[PDB]
């Protein structure tokens, strides 16, 4: 990750305007669509939270967990620190937290400006699927416009729904209670 870290504008966008800021979770909503198209019930979640972290949920497979046979990591954390791509989201969030469930397993990692801080573990277990990453966008990076602007994820999130027509979206913004639920059919 330390390319990115060296120029994060050149991977995220602008970092002091606000364009970077909410390509961060653009990225993040991009990973959770494909995981949510591959799964029965179709629904993702993104919520702003009141420390002005994102998260993301899917209800999906949940990614894999594996220990990728070439990187000797799991295949998560491959997905988190190899190089836009989610990578460059971990890279510029000062701690990001993936939550994982799958064969019948609930699995949690943290890591810290892309830098896990324990390897990929299972801390219980569950029926559900799916995968939740919830991050917090780096203040050493993101200058200016430090602060999720509801609307600026909601238009894009609405253009996602209709594209992806069966995918089911909703935006909670847990700062003010507002909501939006965007459903094409
Ligand atoms: N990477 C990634 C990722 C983040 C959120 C989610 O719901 C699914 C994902 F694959």
């Amino acid at each position: 990750l330390d390319a990115v870290r060296k120029r994060p504008g050149m991977y995220i966008g602008d970092t002091d305007d606000g364009t970077g800021l909410h390509h961060m979770v653009f990225e993040v909503v991009d990973n959770a669509i494909d995981e949510a198209l591959a799964g029965h019930c179709k629904e993702i979640i993104v919520t702003i939270h009141a420390d002005n972290s994102v998260s993301v949920q899917d209800d999906g497979r949940g990614i894999p967990t594996g220990i990728h046979p070439e990187e000797g990591v799991s295949a998560a954390e491959v997905i988190m620190t190899v190089l836009v791509g989610v990578s460059v989201v971990n890279a510029l969030s000062q701690k990001l937290e993936l939550v994982i469930q799958r064969e019948g397993k609930i699995h949690r990692q943290i890591y810290e400006h892309g830098v896990p801080q324990a390897p990929l573990a299972v801390t219980g277990e569950t029926e559900k699927t799916g995968t939740m990453v919830r991050f917090w966008p780096s203040l050493e990076t993101f200058t200016n416009v430090t602060e999720f602007e509801y609307e600026i994820l909601a238009k894009r999130l609405r253009e996602l729904s209709f594209l992806n027509s069966g995918v089911s979206i909703r935006l909670r913004d847990k700062r003010d209670g507002k909501e939006d639920h965007f459903h094409y059919e």
